[PDB]
């Protein structure tokens, strides 16, 4: 199961780890992707997870979008986890760089409550432009299921832990 995590609360755990490497090691039931509404997995966590699937995540996602249209900001969909997990929960946090309402971050985290345990990144962090300290606080105050957060950047991980 999950190893090396620091316990933040009853249900939230955190580790300085590459979520792709973490997923390959653990093969969790659910890995969360930091998705956009078009499921275009170009960069950040999405680009890295998709590259690890040899683009199979993108091919599956394009078919999903062709059938269903785009997701909502704050919404999600469950697709295959490919070689990374049983399932991938594609969750769209607001992208502050695209001018999206930061209050949609709580709605985005609410999607995690439909899964008993998840491996996840901090939503709206990284290239999505939100403050990761704020994302962690919203995560802790919204998610009630067991969430194992992988924070790629060591300096950010230390700042998140030391300021919690």
């Amino acid at each position: 199961s999950f190893s090396g995590y620091l316990k933040l609360t009853d249900n939230v755990y955190i580790k300085n780890a590459d979520i792709v490497e973490e997923a390959k090691k653990v093969k969790p039931t659910v890995v969360v992707n930091a998705a956009n509404v078009y499921l275009k997995h170009g960069g950040g966590v999405a680009g890295a997870l998709n590259k690890a699937t040899n683009n199979a995540m993108q091919v599956e996602s394009d078919d999903y979008i062709a059938t269903n249209g785009p997701l909502k900001v704050g919404g999600s969909c469950v697709l295959s986890g490919h070689n990374l997990a049983k399932h991938c929960l594609h969750v769209v946090g607001p992208n502050v760089n695209k001018g999206e309402d930061i209050q949609l971050l709580k709605s985005a985290y609410e999607n995690f409550n439909q899964h008993e345990v998840l491996l996840a990144p901090l939503l709206s962090a990284g290239i999505f432009g939100a403050d990761p300290i704020h994302s962690l606080r919203v995560c802790v105050d919204t998610v009630r299921t067991n969430v194992y957060l992988a924070v790629f950047d060591k300096n950010l991980y230390d700042k998140l832990v030391s300021s919690f």
